[PDB]
């Protein structure tokens, strides 16, 4: 409905940043607040899953993520299957200065994945008792995805800019089969990235167990300045819901719609999880603890490419355990701690029993919502700024 | 009537910073507009309620702002009821770093609340000649509502971030039963905090003497970034308000709205006003006072919590006295002095001969208000910048 | 149209920041650009007046404004009235330190108006040649409007915040009979400030030679932040544009409208134009001149209030002469000189022939303008930045 | 559709940072992209033609474009037709600091141009095996069209801030008959810059070859400052693409639209395809060149007007060759490099085959594009920010 000019229409979207959430007409204890989600036959009681970066998540983290009732996904891709050992290799990245990271990465993630590193992974984050959650390219898959499969992950996602089930190749390179890998594959398998209504049906039409939404909302993605790309995520996450609610009517199957990026503080989980999201996918807040592998720093797993790089790397820092970034007691007062605790607390403000009724809630176009009242806080870099 | 995504709608919401009053067809002299409000049986010359805040409201401002014709609300779950002498505890607030004072303040702030010293607040303001206006969260009026009764406190104000007559908690929190507390307490009390107009009525309907408008724009808040939640102030005062005018309609009855919080400037406090409210609740423009107990320093009371702070501590700065910040002479340029003057010399140019006017006045949306001309101001942090 | 809350509409007003000119179907050369513009029998080539403003007027840049095909008004409630060398005062005034000048201005403009000098300002432009415009508040008027006309200044302006034809004011003030004043001086008198349609046809029909439109959108401005009253300036501009063209057709007189403050550049100059104004009124671009009063400096004439200030003190610096500043040649890449270069060129890449067909060009709205491409300029503080 | 105010009207324009690009139902490898265009018999591989600027292009940029695929315009009215040995020249306007640049231009470009000049660049373009593409003002194409037809340049630019059919000039400056040229001319004539259908529908009536869109968007542009004057991107470039389609109708004839300007990044380009243009001309990406002959900066062309400057010198700096900026392997995070590479990855991302099916990708309306999850880019001056 709005024209840009003659003969050129376009709709309006909404970013995170420009939404609020309106109480109803009851609220509730946080401790009464149900945040559960599930995927295939895994129901977590955190609706949060640690992105598949290589700063955010490595083995350990998988474990430490799935013990608190949340999920990581180790990208099969990355560093954690080119090298047995990926520590020297994330102390070089986390090292080097802004003007050498590129450079750096591209020449690192040159090194070939070893199979044998894909299986080890998932293996080792079983015996230890997590939930072994891996990622490839959708080209990484036709390579990669009968390891996974005889490694017995627990799930795989098949992730990149966009997935499709209409992707046109030329013959030299093997497109994948979206539908025949949904069906050959023991475990459940999640697809993306999207933004549109279309897509996102065509992903659960072909049998995906959860969709994937977004692009270039990340804290470490250049994808946007380099392509020109995307759909700001609360339009993006309400377009593929709406998809998900159609779905569901018309085969009976629950598709979960996961907002994947973009979130920094409590505040932003909420808003993607009002605009339809059963789930979200975070990096950038999960880098920040303790036992995270980017040593502080954050980048995108597009920095390495070697012709064109659609991420760049962030320092952000290191200001708790895992635990207290998901569960608390939060030591901060911007809430980037205890992210539990805040979607909890924000349901219980809102008077919703449920995530399904937390997607439910009124919300406003607010684009002052982050900055009324806010002058201090941005000045003297405290709080919100 | 906007569309997020298929299936979310959502309806515009307009911050402080987004509106502008526009002159009517008269003008009148400042000294003609008359500012005063009503709560209870108490009326007031300056239509400002000092918010219930550990740096901005001690026994002895309660009583300063009395005198001038405003109030001030204590905060009975502070220092001020923990601490027989709070000052070496504002002190330590004040005088810890950046990065110190959410630790400091989980800390000091679980000193138990002493009843006593709840009695002896009360006491000692209203010996003082003041009026006293006290604050507990629900849970706080489940405890000490009957003890505020016995000291004969002048005005009661459940206040938290949301405060309802619908709110569900486990069997081992008693929650308030609201419209109980209103008929069986022997004082006002004023119920908030809400942005809607189904809330604002119920509120009303359960005999509220006035209520709270705001969720998030404070100064000191972090709300908004921690939950999401909020609805930008002139929309929720004009829908409160809306609940004021037909519950008025209803029963005989006038509640008054008070607009609370992320006003710094007496233009803020104008634009509240037109969008309806009878008074507002500030509390950074008075911790700028000499006698403020923050010591410069101004922090949310939800800074304190030991799982999920949910404000901040910022530094506003002394600028003047607590008599030349709401009554002049004004010393500075930028309208945070001399806040009754600004509003009677705003109504004066808007024609507006009393706060029911000032109401009614014509307002445009216009976010070049505060930015149209003001590029040497930003740059040179002089006047509005 | 629209809803801020229930019971509680507005309407949407743009800034000079918000728009941009569209060319027409023909281009002309800048020579070919007539400016002119006409106020009582008095007609300018240059259609730019001087604010009547300490750091921008004094007797001399009234005169040589006048000689270069501009206007200088001359503020009688000023330095210039109450000292009779105002030099060593502006010196003062340009010397203090940010937060000394307040206090400074309310002391300095105590001193008293001596009504001698009212007339010797006068005589002295008009003696050296210059058309001798001078000012008035609507008090000031009360006062000395019969010595204005002894002393036979070319025009009259009546300026303040508001003026108005229905003033209300305690017995012991003398309200200002507008239509008794416009009859009886012997000169055409000039009202202002307005922003509405309503107003300015009120101002009109009184008898204004000219109306002053512009509420707060002045450089050294703090009246939207001390008041929260304004209208941005195309808005503004077109509302009482339309008012002078219904006056006009009632009538058979034409009333001017002048878009008075917040310009900086050649471009602000014809956006007012574009949105229906015969004529602007500038200050901090005059501020800059060699022979500017300010010394480098421009300030408000609500400063000095001894009770609220509503102006600031800015440096604006010295860049050129005042006739590089109005008729160029231009040194600097920003469009802050040559302003009727830039004029003249505006209007012949839009094809407009004279000042009329200026007001006719189609305009867009687009925030962009200022910022599409500008990086660059943004962050090396060049150009536009 | 949009009221300024009474009696003034205006329509909504968008700029390239306010869009973002919607995928489509079906994804392609990059390598399956077709970026070509065409402008008279002159097919092009890339899409991109450098800006007629002395920090831009001379005689071997203009060979290096040529060979690349893309092409790149000589001024004729600029340093490198005014001296024999332009390099001291470029080394002065490159060494100078920010407050002499605009003194400095003023009088270089004061030097005449010799017409010998003008033939001696195209025939060593073309010589070395370039295309040769130059560029006249409709006033020097009056002088010296007739220079560059005797020389047989591949394509003459008349190119200003606007030129036009029916221009008005003083009976001394020999106005220029676009129809008589184009249909004289030997070679095909590229006519710009406008923003509108109007305009650019007469320019294709007149026999251009191809239309520049785009009123001030450069990165060294301050015309929209100093004149006010400019519609932004997206809206400027569907609007002529109307008028293109339009006359391809009427008469069978393709004249392409070239977006002119504001580009930094290949999701700047994309954004300008998927509006409607055929190709864009580009100047500060390719001032970045090592081989560029600005030595890191980058001015505009009227930055040395005599009288009205429109233009600046900023600083781009230096980042890779031509080559890599243009073909790549990028070195760079922000899309700055390889921004064939980017396109095609874009169109890949959209489901784009050809560029054609580009400007026919669904947009949104998305402010929020360019922010959303990048505080950390912004605060650390890092990818995007
Ligand atoms: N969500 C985003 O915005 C984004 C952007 C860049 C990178 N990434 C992340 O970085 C990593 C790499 O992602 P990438 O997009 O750079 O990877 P990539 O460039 O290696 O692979 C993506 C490409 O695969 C192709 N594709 C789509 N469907 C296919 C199909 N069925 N068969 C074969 N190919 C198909 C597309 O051409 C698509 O651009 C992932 O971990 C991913 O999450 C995310
Ligand atoms: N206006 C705001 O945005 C805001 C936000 C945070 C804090 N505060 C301030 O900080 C202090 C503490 O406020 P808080 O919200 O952090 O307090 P809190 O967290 O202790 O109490 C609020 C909680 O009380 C519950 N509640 C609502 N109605 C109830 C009822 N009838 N019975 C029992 N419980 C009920 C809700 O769960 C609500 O979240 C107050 O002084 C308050 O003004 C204000
Ligand atoms: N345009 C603006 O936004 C603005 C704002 C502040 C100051 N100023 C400038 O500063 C100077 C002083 O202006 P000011 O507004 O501070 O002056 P001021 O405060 O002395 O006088 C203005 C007051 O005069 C009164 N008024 C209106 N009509 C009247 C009438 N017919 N009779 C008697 N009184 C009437 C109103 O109460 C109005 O607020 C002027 O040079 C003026 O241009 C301009
Ligand atoms: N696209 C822009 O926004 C822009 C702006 C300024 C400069 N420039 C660049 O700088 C250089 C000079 O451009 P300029 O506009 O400053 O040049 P300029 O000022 O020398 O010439 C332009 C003038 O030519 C006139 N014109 C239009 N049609 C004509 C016709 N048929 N006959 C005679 N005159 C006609 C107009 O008065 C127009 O303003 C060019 O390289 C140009 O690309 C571009
Ligand atoms: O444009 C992109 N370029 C990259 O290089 C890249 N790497 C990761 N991703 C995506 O970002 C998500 C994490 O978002 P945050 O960093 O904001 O937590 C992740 O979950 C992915 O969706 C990228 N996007
Ligand atoms: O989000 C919040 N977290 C806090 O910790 C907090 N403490 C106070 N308040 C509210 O802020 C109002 C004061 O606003 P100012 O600081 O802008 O004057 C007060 O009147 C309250 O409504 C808080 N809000
Ligand atoms: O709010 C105001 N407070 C003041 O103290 C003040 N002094 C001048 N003016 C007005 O500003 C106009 C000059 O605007 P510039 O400084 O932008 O040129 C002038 O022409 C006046 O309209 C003031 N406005
Ligand atoms: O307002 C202007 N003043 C100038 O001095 C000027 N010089 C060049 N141009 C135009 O800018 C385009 C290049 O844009 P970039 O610098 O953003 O690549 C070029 O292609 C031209 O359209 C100018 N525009």
């Amino acid at each position: 409905n709005i024209t840009i000019g003659r003969g050129k229409t376009a709709r309006r979207a909404y970013g995170i940043d420009e939404i609020a959430l309106v109480p109803g007409v009851r609220t509730l204890d946080p401790a009464l607040a149900d945040t559960r989600w599930k995927v295939g036959a895994i129901e977590r009681e955190i609706p949060i899953i640690a992105s598949a970066m290589d700063g955010v998540v490595d083995s350990r983290m998988a474990v430490l993520l799935s013990e608190l009732g949340a999920l990581g996904v180790v990208n099969l891709e990355g560093i954690q299957t080119r090298y047995e050992d990926p520590n020297p290799i994330l102390d070089r990245i986390a090292s080097v200065g802004k003007t050498e990271f590129v450079g750096l990465m591209q020449e690192l993630y040159a090194e070939p994945i070893k199979p044998e590193l894909i299986t080890k992974r998932i293996q080792e984050i079983q015996a230890a008792g997590g939930i072994a959650a891996v990622s490839l390219t959708p080209v990484g898959a036709s390579k990669y995805a009968s390891t996974v499969a005889e490694a017995g992950a627990d799930l795989l996602f098949i992730q990149a800019t966009v997935v499709s089930t209409a992707h046109l190749s030329p013959e030299s390179v093997e497109s994948l089969d979206l539908v025949k890998l949904c069906q050959e594959m023991p475990m459940p398998v999640v697809l993306g990235n999207c933004v549109t209504y279309e897509v996102s049906l065509e992903l659960m039409r072909a049998g995906a167990a959860a969709v994937l939404v977004g692009i270039g909302p990340g804290a470490a993605s250049t994808s946007r300045g380099v392509l020109g790309v995307g759909v700001p995520q609360p339009t993006a996450i309400a377009d593929c819901a709406a998809a998900r609610d159609d779905y569901l009517q018309e085969t009976g199957r629950y598709v979960p719609v996961i907002a994947d990026g973009g979130i920094i503080t409590g505040g932003d989980i909420c808003k993607c999880i009002a605009c339809g999201a059963d789930a979200v996918m975070i990096g950038s807040p999960i880098a920040r603890a303790a036992e995270a592998p980017g040593r502080g720093f954050h980048w995108g797993m597009a920095t390495p490419s070697p012709v064109l790089p659609r991420g760049t790397r962030i320092n952000v820092g290191t200001t708790g355990t895992i635990r207290e970034i998901l569960v608390g007691p939060a030591k901060l007062d911007d809430g980037t701690h205890n992210l539990l605790g805040a979607i909890k607390t924000s349901m219980g403000t809102l008077g919703a029993k449920d995530m399904k009724e937390m997607q439910q809630v009124d919300v406003v176009i607010a684009p002052s919502l982050l900055t009324e009242g806010k002058v201090y806080q941005k000045a003297q870099q405290l709080g919100m700024g």
